[PDB]
């Protein structure tokens, strides 16, 4: 992706994030859904820039972009201090409307697996129209995202 004449922008920092259920207890303060769109890829969960679900099965995290965009890819930063294997199987769904918390929207990509602390771009089959981007983890693992960037192409500046 990223053709001549165009520039790419992360429109996720313009939105509002939320998740199925936040991690409770001792580290609950470092777990806010908003952490995945604060413009910081720091993957050390203890620095406070990563989200963390409750631990209950099939968690999801979502960002409402506030308006519809044509999205080319989504760049994810996996947790780095530990537990990089938990995100395996995660699905990135993108849609104009919220079809069951975004969990049932069209799929951009599936995260096979990512090394601990890895930042990787997942390109959608074709550009997708959507206002909501959801990361659904259909397993018994905790979902922790250190950054979710939603990439939109724009004609370049100058
Ligand atoms: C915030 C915590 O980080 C590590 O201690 C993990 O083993 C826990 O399951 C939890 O994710
Ligand atoms: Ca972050
Ligand atoms: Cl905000």
């Amino acid at each position: 992706v990223i053709p001549e004449g165009y520039t790419q922008e992360n429109v996720a920092v313009r939105g509002k994030a939320t998740q199925s259920a936040q991690l409770r207890g001792e580290h609950a303060a470092n777990s806010e859904a908003s952490n995945a769109i604060d413009g910081n890829r720091d993957s050390n969960f203890y620095h406070g820039s990563c989200t963390h679900s409750s631990g209950q099965a099939n968690p999801w995290w979502r960002v409402d972009l506030l308006q519809v965009y044509t999205i080319t890819s989504v760049t994810i930063t996996n947790r780095g201090d530990c537990c990089g294997e938990r995100i395996s199987g995660a699905e990135i769904n993108i849609g104009q409307h919220l079809a069951s918390n975004g969990v049932n929207n069209p799929e951009c990509s599936v995260i096979g697996s990512m090394a601990t602390g890895e930042t990787k771009t997942f390109h959608c089959p074709a550009p997708m129209i959507g206002r909501y981007v959801v990361t659904y983890l259909p397993t018994s693992e905790s979902l922790h995202l250190c950054e979710v960037e939603v990439n939109v192409d724009k004609p370049a500046a100058a």
